């Protein structure tokens, strides 16, 4: 078995990625593609809580998303696991570190207590870090505000500083080239892992 | 201003101790008394998931305890305080540590770093410790109100016992064994020569 995230800002052609991977691995694996809450009960009323929050505590927000990632974990990822599956999970730890750490302010290292909490030494076999720059993952969201612009940039520079100090589980592909490359660079990393 | 919390075990008289105490304090004091998640929106909404959690993960249980005491010391007890207000929680922190932490079994300081993460500093100025024998705990519960749960409400005990070991300092433990009448009398003793010396 094999749980495998992916991580990325918006634009870095994710969504994409994961899909075409997933239809990719099929062939070989038995796979499933998910994303926190990803249907667990629980999961899906705590995100409710999240979307309908007004002007919401950063470290509420934050303990929500580490909330729905343990339920998802426990009741989706786990069993997964244990019936011999490829996970592939779009977001997790990383994002929480990158987004409510780095991007919002908390600081990372106060975010990773409170996920290490949640996914209680489950950390990813293997994350695919789909590396955009700021101005091609800009281009793709118009395809797909100053405020905005500048989020996405500390996000980046989030998942910069994460990368930093973690390079054991993380494989980073140039999400800058066309997604058919992209797609076939992601597919190339897992498939070297799975197969070693 | 002063947080004061109030801990202990079910039989304690805690609630009854709590709202006696109030009733006194308010004729001198500028005081509220709150509890989680005390009618935040966020904090109610949360509240719902946890009793409606079937077999729910400890540790998911764990992270909603703290979201709704986020919400609730951001909300109601920060600017209580910021008014130079006194204010009086029922359970508060060591209440996860002992529950969650101790009694479940997820371990006192892997819930400590959690509802750190949660008040961000923000610790009791003054815990009130309703210190209750087990069996005298045992019997209040069927006065007021099996054997899993008699092993759960002594390991809580014992959990809160541990906490009170490890950070004496902040609490003031109360016997809670002697008559309510004598409880409410000594607690709110404590809580005078505590506010009187700020
Ligand atoms: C998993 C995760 C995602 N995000 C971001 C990722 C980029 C998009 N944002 C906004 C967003 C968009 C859609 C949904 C959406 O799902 O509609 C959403 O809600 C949730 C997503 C995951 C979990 C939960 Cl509890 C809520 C959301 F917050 C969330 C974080 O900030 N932290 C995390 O840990
Ligand atoms: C504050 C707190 C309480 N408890 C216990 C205390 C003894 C009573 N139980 C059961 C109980 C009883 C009533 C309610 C109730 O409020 O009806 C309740 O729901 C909540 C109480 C506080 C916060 C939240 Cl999110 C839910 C509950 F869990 C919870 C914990 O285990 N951890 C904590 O952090």
């Amino acid at each position: 078995s094999a749980f495998i995230t992916f991580e990325g800002p918006e634009g870095s052609g994710k969504t994409t990625v994961i899909n075409e991977v997933y239809h990719r691995l099929v062939k070989d694996y038995d796979v499933i593609m998910t994303r926190e809450p990803g249907g667990v009960p629980t999961g899906e009323e705590i995100r409710k809580i999240v979307l309908e929050g007004n002007d919401m505590d950063i470290r509420t927000e934050a303990m929500l998303f580490a909330a729905s990632r343990r339920e998802h974990l426990v009741l989706k990822v786990i069993p997964a696991l244990k019936e011999g599956k490829v996970v592939l999970c779009d977001r997790y730890i990383d994002s929480s570190l990158a987004y409510q750490g780095y991007a919002r302010g908390i600081g990372v290292e106060e975010v990773r207590a409170l996920n290490e909490f949640a996914i209680n030494g489950l950390y990813p076999d293997l994350t695919i870090y789909l590396n955009v720059s700021a101005e091609v993952g800009r281009e793709r969201i118009i395809k797909n505000d100053q405020e905005d612009l500048k989020f996405h940039e500390k996000v980046i520079e989030g998942y910069q500083e994460i990368i930093h100090n973690e390079s054991q589980r993380f494989k980073s592909v140039n999400a800058d080239q066309p997604l058919e490359n992209v797609v076939e660079d992601t597919y190339q990393t897992i498939i070297k892992y799975l197969e070693k």
